[PDB]
Protein backbone atom coordinates (compact mmCIF):
# COMPACT_ATOMS: atom_id res chain seq x y z
CA UNK A 1 0.00 0.00 0.00
CA UNK A 2 3.04 2.60 0.49
CA UNK A 3 4.06 2.10 -2.83
CA UNK A 4 0.40 2.38 -3.98
CA UNK A 5 -0.13 5.88 -1.90
CA UNK A 6 3.26 6.91 -3.12
CA UNK A 7 2.65 6.49 -7.01
CA UNK A 8 -0.87 7.80 -6.88
CA UNK A 9 0.38 11.31 -5.01
CA UNK A 10 3.51 11.24 -8.19
CA UNK A 11 0.83 11.19 -10.94
CA UNK A 12 -1.58 13.53 -9.19
CA UNK A 13 1.75 16.27 -9.31
CA UNK A 14 2.43 15.27 -12.24
CA UNK A 15 -0.70 15.64 -14.31
CA UNK A 16 -1.40 19.01 -12.49
CA UNK A 17 1.62 20.23 -14.20
CA UNK A 18 1.30 18.40 -16.91
CA UNK A 19 -2.47 19.95 -17.43
CA UNK A 20 -0.97 23.36 -17.22
CA UNK A 21 2.88 23.83 -18.11
CA UNK A 22 5.35 26.61 -17.12
CA UNK A 23 6.51 28.45 -20.20
CA UNK A 24 9.31 31.61 -20.01
CA UNK A 25 10.39 31.80 -16.56
CA UNK A 26 13.71 33.51 -17.02
CA UNK A 27 15.91 35.10 -20.39
CA UNK A 28 19.32 34.66 -21.80
CA UNK A 29 20.67 37.59 -20.64
CA UNK A 30 20.56 36.89 -17.01
CA UNK A 31 23.34 34.46 -17.43
CA UNK A 32 26.67 34.74 -17.91
CA UNK A 33 28.06 32.13 -20.48
CA UNK A 34 30.75 29.96 -19.52
CA UNK A 35 32.28 26.67 -21.28
CA UNK A 36 30.49 24.34 -23.76
CA UNK A 37 29.32 20.82 -22.04
CA UNK A 38 28.45 19.53 -24.99
CA UNK A 39 27.34 19.34 -28.70
CA UNK A 40 25.10 17.65 -31.10
CA UNK A 41 22.91 17.77 -34.56
CA UNK A 42 20.74 20.61 -33.18
CA UNK A 43 21.56 21.93 -30.23
CA UNK A 44 24.05 22.33 -27.52
CA UNK A 45 24.45 22.18 -23.46
CA UNK A 46 26.59 24.69 -21.67
CA UNK A 47 27.78 25.76 -18.54
CA UNK A 48 26.51 29.10 -17.34
CA UNK A 49 25.94 31.50 -14.29
CA UNK A 50 23.17 33.13 -12.91
CA UNK A 51 24.25 36.98 -13.07
CA UNK A 52 22.13 37.46 -9.59
CA UNK A 53 22.25 34.53 -7.17
CA UNK A 54 25.86 33.43 -8.63
CA UNK A 55 24.21 29.63 -9.55
CA UNK A 56 25.33 27.49 -12.07
CA UNK A 57 23.44 25.87 -14.59
CA UNK A 58 23.60 23.51 -17.44
CA UNK A 59 21.25 25.07 -19.95
CA UNK A 60 20.36 22.98 -23.23
CA UNK A 61 20.47 25.49 -26.07
CA UNK A 62 18.05 24.08 -29.33
CA UNK A 63 18.09 25.48 -32.80
CA UNK A 64 14.28 26.16 -33.78
CA UNK A 65 15.29 25.42 -36.82
CA UNK A 66 17.50 22.58 -37.02
CA UNK A 67 14.96 21.09 -34.77
CA UNK A 68 12.81 21.50 -37.67
CA UNK A 69 14.82 19.96 -40.92
CA UNK A 70 15.86 17.31 -38.41
CA UNK A 71 12.14 15.97 -37.45
CA UNK A 72 12.39 16.71 -34.06
CA UNK A 73 9.59 19.38 -33.50
CA UNK A 74 7.00 17.29 -31.15
CA UNK A 75 10.45 15.33 -29.24
CA UNK A 76 11.58 18.58 -28.16
CA UNK A 77 7.86 19.95 -26.84
CA UNK A 78 7.83 16.41 -25.21
CA UNK A 79 11.20 16.87 -23.94
CA UNK A 80 10.33 20.32 -22.18
CA UNK A 81 6.52 19.82 -21.24
CA UNK A 82 7.62 16.07 -19.55
CA UNK A 83 10.54 17.69 -17.84
CA UNK A 84 8.93 20.74 -16.05
CA UNK A 85 5.78 18.31 -14.71
CA UNK A 86 8.19 15.55 -13.45
CA UNK A 87 9.89 15.20 -9.95
CA UNK A 88 12.17 12.35 -8.48
CA UNK A 89 15.43 11.77 -7.08
CA UNK A 90 17.21 10.19 -9.90
CA UNK A 91 15.89 12.98 -12.55
CA UNK A 92 18.29 15.97 -13.41
CA UNK A 93 15.83 19.08 -12.56
CA UNK A 94 14.52 21.57 -14.44
CA UNK A 95 14.92 25.11 -13.29
CA UNK A 96 13.78 27.90 -15.88
CA UNK A 97 12.50 27.51 -19.68
CA UNK A 98 12.38 30.17 -22.04
CA UNK A 99 12.62 30.44 -26.09
CA UNK A 100 13.60 33.64 -28.32
CA UNK A 101 13.56 34.38 -32.15
CA UNK A 102 15.94 31.51 -32.64
CA UNK A 103 16.59 29.04 -29.78
CA UNK A 104 14.85 26.90 -27.06
CA UNK A 105 16.18 27.01 -23.74
CA UNK A 106 16.09 23.98 -20.73
CA UNK A 107 18.01 25.65 -18.06
CA UNK A 108 18.93 22.37 -15.57
CA UNK A 109 20.84 22.04 -12.45
CA UNK A 110 24.63 21.87 -13.10
CA UNK A 111 25.76 18.33 -12.07
CA UNK A 112 29.83 18.70 -12.61
CA UNK A 113 30.32 14.84 -11.05
CA UNK A 114 29.92 14.27 -15.48
CA UNK A 115 28.81 11.25 -17.16
CA UNK A 116 28.37 7.24 -16.06
CA UNK A 117 29.75 7.01 -19.56
CA UNK A 118 33.35 8.61 -18.39
CA UNK A 119 33.73 7.18 -15.80
CA UNK A 120 32.85 3.57 -16.97
CA UNK A 121 35.29 3.83 -19.45
CA UNK A 122 38.35 5.55 -17.59
CA UNK A 123 37.45 2.57 -15.02
CA UNK A 124 37.21 -0.56 -17.46
CA UNK A 125 33.95 -2.06 -15.78
CA UNK A 126 32.07 -1.35 -12.67
CA UNK A 127 31.59 -3.88 -10.31
CA UNK A 128 28.81 -6.19 -9.66
CA UNK A 129 27.51 -4.28 -6.59
CA UNK A 130 28.78 -1.13 -8.02
CA UNK A 131 26.39 -1.35 -11.43
CA UNK A 132 23.78 -2.87 -9.34
CA UNK A 133 23.46 0.48 -6.99
CA UNK A 134 23.33 2.34 -10.40
CA UNK A 135 20.92 -0.03 -11.76
CA UNK A 136 18.48 0.10 -8.75
CA UNK A 137 18.69 3.49 -8.78
CA UNK A 138 17.12 3.21 -12.95
CA UNK A 139 14.23 0.51 -12.02
CA UNK A 140 12.63 3.58 -9.42
CA UNK A 141 13.18 5.92 -12.15
CA UNK A 142 11.62 3.83 -14.49
CA UNK A 143 8.30 2.46 -11.94
CA UNK A 144 7.70 6.24 -11.68
CA UNK A 145 8.06 7.50 -15.29
CA UNK A 146 6.13 4.39 -16.53
CA UNK A 147 3.59 5.00 -13.89
CA UNK A 148 3.00 8.20 -15.53
CA UNK A 149 2.21 6.51 -18.93
CA UNK A 150 5.85 8.25 -20.33
CA UNK A 151 8.70 6.21 -21.97
CA UNK A 152 12.07 7.45 -22.04
CA UNK A 153 13.70 5.99 -24.79
CA UNK A 154 17.61 6.98 -24.33
CA UNK A 155 19.06 5.17 -21.55
CA UNK A 156 22.63 4.83 -22.27
CA UNK A 157 26.07 5.87 -20.22
CA UNK A 158 26.27 9.22 -21.44
CA UNK A 159 22.90 10.30 -19.97
CA UNK A 160 23.08 9.33 -16.82
CA UNK A 161 25.01 11.84 -14.58
CA UNK A 162 26.94 11.17 -11.45
CA UNK A 163 26.67 13.92 -8.74
CA UNK A 164 28.32 14.70 -5.91
CA UNK A 165 27.02 12.15 -3.59
CA UNK A 166 27.27 9.07 -6.46
CA UNK A 167 24.00 9.04 -7.30
CA UNK A 168 22.76 8.92 -10.79
CA UNK A 169 20.65 12.30 -12.30
CA UNK A 170 19.17 10.82 -15.47
CA UNK A 171 19.56 13.84 -18.23
CA UNK A 172 18.13 14.22 -21.94
CA UNK A 173 14.56 13.79 -22.30
CA UNK A 174 14.38 14.38 -26.13
CA UNK A 175 13.06 11.12 -26.75
CA UNK A 176 11.09 10.95 -24.05
CA UNK A 177 6.96 10.71 -24.65
CA UNK A 178 3.87 10.41 -22.79
CA UNK A 179 2.18 7.51 -24.51
CA UNK A 180 -1.20 6.73 -25.34
CA UNK A 181 -1.61 3.30 -25.64
CA UNK A 182 1.84 2.54 -28.02
CA UNK A 183 4.26 4.74 -29.91
CA UNK A 184 5.66 4.00 -33.20
CA UNK A 185 8.81 6.63 -33.72
CA UNK A 186 12.32 4.90 -35.23
CA UNK A 187 14.78 6.83 -32.12
CA UNK A 188 17.26 5.75 -29.51
CA UNK A 189 20.94 4.96 -30.18
CA UNK A 190 21.48 2.18 -32.13
CA UNK A 191 22.93 -0.21 -29.54
CA UNK A 192 20.61 0.15 -26.76
CA UNK A 193 17.32 -0.69 -29.17
CA UNK A 194 14.75 -3.30 -28.46
CA UNK A 195 14.17 -5.55 -31.25
CA UNK A 196 10.26 -4.22 -31.54
CA UNK A 197 11.73 -0.73 -32.72
CA UNK A 198 14.29 -2.29 -35.14
CA UNK A 199 11.32 -4.49 -36.81
CA UNK A 200 8.81 -1.02 -37.05
CA UNK A 201 6.18 -2.40 -34.74
CA UNK A 202 3.98 -0.05 -31.85
CA UNK A 203 5.82 -0.60 -28.71
CA UNK A 204 5.72 0.04 -25.34
CA UNK A 205 7.99 0.78 -21.63
CA UNK A 206 8.97 -2.71 -22.14
CA UNK A 207 12.17 -1.23 -24.80
CA UNK A 208 12.63 1.06 -21.44
CA UNK A 209 13.42 -2.97 -19.51
CA UNK A 210 15.26 -4.02 -22.32
CA UNK A 211 17.96 -0.97 -22.58
CA UNK A 212 18.32 -1.38 -19.22
CA UNK A 213 19.56 -4.90 -19.75
CA UNK A 214 22.00 -3.61 -22.06
CA UNK A 215 22.90 -0.41 -19.85
CA UNK A 216 23.62 -3.32 -16.84
CA UNK A 217 25.43 -5.77 -19.53
CA UNK A 218 27.62 -2.97 -20.48
CA UNK A 219 28.11 -1.92 -17.08
CA UNK A 220 29.13 -5.09 -15.71
CA UNK A 221 31.26 -6.14 -18.88
CA UNK A 222 32.75 -2.64 -20.04
CA UNK A 223 31.09 -2.80 -23.41
CA UNK A 224 27.60 -3.01 -24.80
CA UNK A 225 26.53 -6.52 -25.72
CA UNK A 226 25.39 -5.62 -29.56
CA UNK A 227 28.29 -3.76 -31.24
CA UNK A 228 29.23 -3.58 -35.06
CA UNK A 229 30.93 -1.26 -37.23
CA UNK A 230 27.51 -1.01 -39.44
CA UNK A 231 24.09 -0.07 -37.61
CA UNK A 232 22.31 -3.05 -39.52
CA UNK A 233 24.79 -5.19 -38.13
CA UNK A 234 24.00 -4.46 -34.75
CA UNK A 235 20.00 -4.92 -35.54
CA UNK A 236 21.21 -8.11 -36.74
CA UNK A 237 22.51 -9.39 -33.47
CA UNK A 238 20.17 -7.42 -31.22
CA UNK A 239 17.19 -9.27 -33.13
CA UNK A 240 18.74 -12.55 -33.21
CA UNK A 241 17.91 -13.88 -29.90
CA UNK A 242 21.44 -14.75 -28.90
CA UNK A 243 23.76 -12.96 -26.38
CA UNK A 244 27.08 -14.02 -24.77
CA UNK A 245 28.55 -13.54 -21.36
CA UNK A 246 31.73 -12.75 -20.19
CA UNK A 247 32.94 -15.52 -17.56
CA UNK A 248 33.17 -13.29 -15.21
CA UNK A 249 29.03 -12.41 -14.63
CA UNK A 250 27.77 -14.04 -11.77
CA UNK A 251 25.09 -16.43 -12.27
CA UNK A 252 22.66 -13.98 -10.88
CA UNK A 253 23.44 -11.67 -13.25
CA UNK A 254 23.62 -13.79 -16.59
CA UNK A 255 19.68 -14.91 -15.26
CA UNK A 256 18.66 -11.36 -15.11
CA UNK A 257 20.14 -10.36 -18.27
CA UNK A 258 18.20 -13.45 -20.12
CA UNK A 259 14.96 -12.45 -18.71
CA UNK A 260 15.63 -8.11 -19.54
CA UNK A 261 17.68 -9.30 -22.78
CA UNK A 262 14.02 -10.97 -23.83
CA UNK A 263 13.24 -10.50 -27.67
CA UNK A 264 10.06 -11.50 -27.16
CA UNK A 265 8.23 -8.62 -25.04
CA UNK A 266 5.54 -10.43 -24.00
CA UNK A 267 7.91 -12.41 -22.13
CA UNK A 268 10.61 -9.65 -20.50
CA UNK A 269 10.60 -8.88 -17.31
CA UNK A 270 9.32 -5.58 -16.61
CA UNK A 271 6.45 -5.77 -19.35
CA UNK A 272 4.82 -9.51 -17.17
CA UNK A 273 1.19 -9.29 -15.07
CA UNK A 274 4.33 -8.82 -11.65
CA UNK A 275 5.41 -5.45 -13.56
CA UNK A 276 8.65 -4.12 -12.34
CA UNK A 277 8.68 -6.41 -9.16
CA UNK A 278 10.07 -9.69 -10.98
CA UNK A 279 13.00 -7.34 -11.37
CA UNK A 280 13.03 -5.89 -7.73
CA UNK A 281 12.27 -9.82 -6.66
CA UNK A 282 15.17 -10.81 -8.45
CA UNK A 283 17.97 -12.91 -6.99
CA UNK A 284 20.50 -10.45 -8.44
CA UNK A 285 19.08 -7.34 -6.33
CA UNK A 286 18.60 -9.90 -3.13
CA UNK A 287 20.76 -7.45 -1.24
CA UNK A 288 19.06 -3.98 -2.55
CA UNK A 289 16.99 -2.19 -0.05
CA UNK A 290 14.66 -0.25 -2.45
CA UNK A 291 13.68 2.33 0.51
CA UNK A 292 16.97 3.32 1.48
CA UNK A 293 18.20 3.92 -2.42
CA UNK A 294 15.44 6.36 -2.77
CA UNK A 295 16.10 8.11 0.49
CA UNK A 296 19.79 8.19 -0.77
CA UNK A 297 20.58 6.64 2.71
CA UNK A 298 23.32 4.26 1.30
CA UNK A 299 26.89 4.71 0.67
CA UNK A 300 27.74 5.15 -2.98
CA UNK A 301 30.50 3.23 -4.88
CA UNK A 302 32.55 6.01 -6.54
CA UNK A 303 32.35 10.25 -5.41
CA UNK A 304 33.67 12.20 -8.30
CA UNK A 305 36.49 14.30 -7.97
CA UNK A 306 35.54 17.90 -8.46
CA UNK A 307 36.52 21.52 -6.70
CA UNK A 308 33.55 22.79 -6.18
CA UNK A 309 29.81 23.36 -8.15
CA UNK A 310 31.78 25.65 -11.22
CA UNK A 311 33.99 22.88 -11.96
CA UNK A 312 33.88 21.16 -15.64
CA UNK A 313 37.07 19.15 -15.18
CA UNK A 314 34.49 16.15 -15.39
CA UNK A 315 33.64 17.33 -19.00
CA UNK A 316 35.62 17.48 -21.65
CA UNK A 317 36.32 20.34 -24.45
CA UNK A 318 34.44 21.28 -27.51
CA UNK A 319 34.82 24.20 -29.68
CA UNK A 320 33.64 27.73 -28.43
CA UNK A 321 30.70 28.82 -30.48
CA UNK A 322 28.43 31.71 -30.72
CA UNK A 323 25.02 31.58 -29.46
CA UNK A 324 23.28 33.45 -32.05
CA UNK A 325 19.90 35.20 -31.62
CA UNK A 326 18.46 36.20 -35.23
CA UNK A 327 16.91 39.87 -35.35
CA UNK A 328 13.52 38.06 -36.74
CA UNK A 329 11.35 35.45 -35.20
CA UNK A 330 11.80 31.57 -36.56
CA UNK A 331 9.42 28.96 -36.20
CA UNK A 332 6.96 30.57 -33.93
CA UNK A 333 3.55 28.56 -34.97
CA UNK A 334 6.02 24.77 -34.28
CA UNK A 335 6.82 26.00 -30.78
CA UNK A 336 4.02 27.84 -29.53
CA UNK A 337 3.91 25.72 -26.54
CA UNK A 338 6.79 25.92 -25.49
N1 LIG B 1 22.87 16.11 -21.58
C1 LIG B 1 23.90 16.81 -20.98
C2 LIG B 1 25.14 16.93 -21.62
C3 LIG B 1 26.20 17.55 -20.97
C4 LIG B 1 26.04 18.05 -19.69
C5 LIG B 1 24.81 17.97 -19.06
C6 LIG B 1 24.65 18.41 -17.68
C7 LIG B 1 25.46 18.74 -16.67
N2 LIG B 1 24.74 19.04 -15.53
C8 LIG B 1 23.52 18.88 -15.91
O1 LIG B 1 23.37 18.49 -17.19
C9 LIG B 1 23.74 17.35 -19.71
N1 LIG C 1 -2.39 14.98 -22.61
C1 LIG C 1 -1.80 13.82 -23.10
C2 LIG C 1 -0.86 13.89 -24.13
C3 LIG C 1 -0.17 12.76 -24.53
C4 LIG C 1 -0.43 11.54 -23.94
C5 LIG C 1 -1.39 11.43 -22.93
C6 LIG C 1 -1.65 10.14 -22.28
C7 LIG C 1 -1.10 8.91 -22.36
N2 LIG C 1 -1.72 8.04 -21.49
C8 LIG C 1 -2.61 8.78 -20.91
O1 LIG C 1 -2.63 10.07 -21.33
C9 LIG C 1 -2.08 12.58 -22.53
N1 LIG D 1 0.78 11.22 -28.59
C1 LIG D 1 -0.57 11.20 -28.88
C2 LIG D 1 -1.02 11.09 -30.20
C3 LIG D 1 -2.37 11.09 -30.49
C4 LIG D 1 -3.30 11.17 -29.46
C5 LIG D 1 -2.88 11.27 -28.14
C6 LIG D 1 -3.85 11.31 -27.05
C7 LIG D 1 -3.79 11.50 -25.72
N2 LIG D 1 -5.06 11.46 -25.17
C8 LIG D 1 -5.82 11.26 -26.18
O1 LIG D 1 -5.18 11.15 -27.37
C9 LIG D 1 -1.51 11.30 -27.86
Amino acid sequence: ESVKEFLAKAKEEFLKKWESPSQNTAQLDHFDRIKTLGTGSFGRVMLVKHKETGNHYAMKILDKQKVVKLKQIEHTLNEKRILQAVNFPFLVKLEFSFKDNSNLYMVMEYVPGGEMFSHLRRIGRFSEPHARFYAAQIVLTFEYLHSLDLIYRDLKPENLLIDQQGYIQVTDFGFAKRVKGRTWTLCGTPEYLAPEIILSKGYNKAVDWWALGVLIYEMAAGYPPFFADQPIQIYEKIVSGKVRFPSHFSSDLKDLLRNLLQVDLTKRFGNLKNGVNDIKNHKWFATTDWIAIYQRKVEAPFIPKFKGPGDTSNFDDYEEEEIRVSINEKCGKEFTEF
